[PDB]
């Protein structure tokens, strides 16, 4: 086939292991490009930067209940609650009174159903390490959506084999044989899409816009400007962004890039300008000073995509029926545990990257409200408090005495970073935090009941198995509070 001999093993572990062509066409790309010795390098000489963006801000017009009626809503729904501790999905982690991300999600889903239109397609993209916890809550709580779970919510996740760093062969770790896979990033969905056959049925029942967005990320609503706006400028893939600021400055951005293109056989040659991205790995080194510029580079990607899955399901079948996205070299060892186990690449792309894949491809600046994603402890205490109020239509929004600003949380690291001391902290009670500014918790730390915090907080305790509670009904008023 004239494959590498490394790229054979990998062809034949992933047929052994039924893993379907779909999957293994797209990671042998990647395999072949990563053989060139490809950089993925992204020098500021190769791009541009945006400056002018309309914004959601300034749009008004609502689409009809007929586009949403061929909307597909898709949550990402792979992540543990491994940063909290949790080894479980993270979006069953309890966010307010009771419901979880999951909850506010299918019950947005359903009231959109109800009020706007019953054919809105849900869908959540599993890994193993997800589905069945995912399956039994929907089954206890959703059953409209376990019936069909295996039918239209579900996707799953790809899984391709790690591959030694210095043949490219599959690597292999007999002490647990699973470490030898990995997930290949969010870019799989396009793989899975395609690959599991339900792009193209999806289009074939006729739906026309998917909505991708982190499940862990309640800002992620259906925002009916959003599908006015790509019917209206005949929008093929819309990314928003949000504007950067001095804690995003490691993140990534977004860029402009003009690119010429050879014409395939009868097709003329082409110039065009591409958006795309560009993360801290794929920046050298020398233009540091630049990605950091957020000034030059302003936005950056909020994983909030919106796709017209026909012109998908073409550009896909127009590659072979898969989606060339830059591939990310993640370095590791097969047991991320073991510094001596054998060094290994895990292949992944960015879902985001497919913004350069797409002719009528754009990007919005929304607000930071649509990017509020739980990725501590902190995060997930200012939306269980009063801050945040559940709306009508079940979503989650910040109350208005906190004028469009957030509390900010710093909770301690050493005692507050897992959810199981997390959950101690606020044992007796969650502190009313809708008039605070900035609450910081330093030590280990317990809340009373109705405890009300408002603005400017620190509480802070010197020994370490102390325990310091602080006494129900206390109100604290810019303050440090000791024992
Ligand atoms: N306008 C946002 C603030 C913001 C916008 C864009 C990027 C970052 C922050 C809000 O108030 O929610």
């Amino acid at each position: 086939k004239s494959l590498s001999a490394a790229a054979q093993a990998c062809v034949k572990k992933m047929r052994d292991a039924k893993v379907n062509e779909a999957c293994i066409r797209t990671f042998i790309a990647q395999h072949v490009m990563v053989s060139k010795g490809e950089t993925g390098s992204i020098p500021d000489s190769a791009i541009m930067p945006v400056d002018s963006l309309d914004a959601l801000d300034s749009l008004t017009i609502e689409c009809d209940n007929a586009v949403l009626q061929s909307t597909v809503v898709l949550k990402l729904n792979g992540g543990l609650g491994t940063g909290m501790g949790l080894c479980d999905a993270k979006t069953l982690l309890e966010v307010k009174d009771g419901k979880t991300f999951l909850d506010f999600t299918a019950l947005q889903v359903q009231y959109l159903r109800q009020h706007c239109s019953e054919h809105l397609r849900f869908m959540l993209m599993d890994s193993f390490n997800t589905s069945a916890s995912t399956k039994s809550f929907l089954k206890a709580r959703y059953p409209w959506l376990y019936q069909v779970f295996d039918s239209e919510v579900e996707l799953m996740q790809n899984q391709v084999p790690k591959i030694l760093q210095d043949t490219l062969e599959p690597a292999a770790w007999a002490e647990n044989p699973a470490y030898e896979w990995a997930p290949p990033g969010h870019g799989d969905i396009y793989t899975a899409l395609y690959g599991s056959g339900k792009l193209q049925e999806l289009v074939e029942q006729g739906y026309r816009y998917m909505f991708v967005s982190n499940g862990d990320n309640l800002g992620a609503t259906i925002d009916k400007r959003v599908l006015a706006y790509m019917e209206k400028e005949k929008i093929d893939f819309l990314m928003e962004v949000c504007r950067r600021t001095e804690s995003d400055k490691k993140g990534g951005h977004l860029a402009r890039q003009t690119v010429y293109v050879k014409g395939k056989d009868g097709q003329p040659d082409a110039e065009k300008r591409v958006l795309l991205l560009r993360e801290s790995a794929q920046c050298p080194k020398a233009d540091m000073e630049s990605f950091q510029d957020i000034n030059k580079y302003s936005f950056f990607n909020t994983n909030n995509l919106w796709i017209r899955l026909p012109v998908l399901l073409e550009t896909m079948q127009e590659h072979g029926g898969t989606l060339p996205l830059p591939v990310i070299r993640n370095e590791k060892t097969v047991d991320s545990s073991n510094s001596a186990s054998p060094k290994v690449y895990q292949l992944e792309t960015a879902m985001g990257a497919a913004i350069a894949m797409f002719e009528s491809a754009s990007a919005i600046v929304v607000p930071r409200s649509r990017f509020a994603p739980v990725k501590t402890c902190a995060d997930l205490l200012a939306l269980r408090s009063d801050a945040y109020v559940v709306t009508d239509d079940f979503r989650l929004v910040l109350d208005d005495r906190c004028h469009g600003h957030p509390p900010v949380v710093d909770l301690d690291s050493a005692h507050y970073k897992m959810m199981n001391g997390f959950e101690k902290l606020v044992q007796h009670g969650v502190p009313s935090l809708v008039e605070c500014k900035r609450v910081t918790v330093k030590g280990l730390v317990q809340f009373g009941a109705g405890n009300v915090l408002t603005g400017t907080v620190t509480i802070e305790n010197t020994d370490s198995a102390s325990a310091f509670v602080i006494p129900d009904g206390a109100k604290l008023n810019d303050t440090t509070a000791s024992p």
